[PDB]
């Protein structure tokens, strides 16, 4: 299932182990493909840090969080696989398959919610979006439209496993969405903060519109 994502993007570097209990843990709940490839492969980085996976049992709390309370996206069935260098959460919904949990921006993204995916495409689904790490979306644009993860890798370095880079000071507060503003920082800590600092909203990436359907852990009206 992984040879694709293997031949473009070579073993995942400097990985973690995820131990037998933890994998254990998520038989029937994670597809079993996905499971052994990160049993053989471990727990590591690909694209010096564009992407990297993690530990579902270490950031479920940043699942908690981020979708507290909502009733179609579950927190307690959705475990969080990897991330890209700036904190967006590829992760495996139970019942809607991938989602996306952008945490700079604070929007979620789900296909399987809005265009019904059969359960023998789960296996197939999730090998889709870990070939598909590299996409331009997971990269985060400044404040005038230009990418940042290269000048941001050339300027702080290559980020360490369980590190993202994350706003000094946060838009939200004035901050600028710009590459002088952004530093490296323990990515379950930077994550713990944002996903507490405001709600998420929903959007439908089915649709060419691309519209916002309501926010995470509320009704849509």
């Amino acid at each position: 299932m992984y040879e694709n994502a293997l031949k473009r993007f070579g073993l995942p570097e400097n990985p973690e182990i995820m131990g037998e209990a933890d994998i254990a843990r998520y038989k029937n709940r994670i597809p079993e493909t996905y499971l052994d490839f990160i049993r053989h492969a471990g727990l590591g980085i690909w694209k010096q840090g564009y992407f990297q996976f993690c530990n579902p049992e270490k950031y479920k709390s940043i699942v908690a969080l981020a979708l507290g309370g909502d009733k179609q996206l579950n927190p307690v069935r959705t475990h969080a696989l990897g991330f890209s260098a700036f904190g967006k959460i590829l992760a495996w919904n139970e019942d809607y398959k991938t989602t996306e949990i952008n945490i700079l921006l604070h929007r979620v993204t789900c296909r399987g919610l809005f265009k019904e995916i059969p359960a023998e495409r789960s296996d197939i689904n999730l090998g889709i979006a870990v070939e598909g790490i590299d996409a331009e979306s997971f990269d985060a644009p400044d404040e005038k439209g230009k990418l940042m993860f290269n000048r941001l890798l050339k300027n702080l370095g290559k980020l360490q496993l369980g590190q993202i880079y994350s706003p000094k000071l946060h838009p939200s507060l004035g901050g600028q969405l710009t590459v002088e503003n952004m530093r490296p920082v323990d990515a379950l800590s930077a994550m713990t903060i944002a996903a507490q600092a405001g709600p998420f909203t929903l959007y439908d990436t089915t649709k060419p519109s691309t519209p916002a359907v309501r926010t995470i852990g509320s009704l849509e009206h």
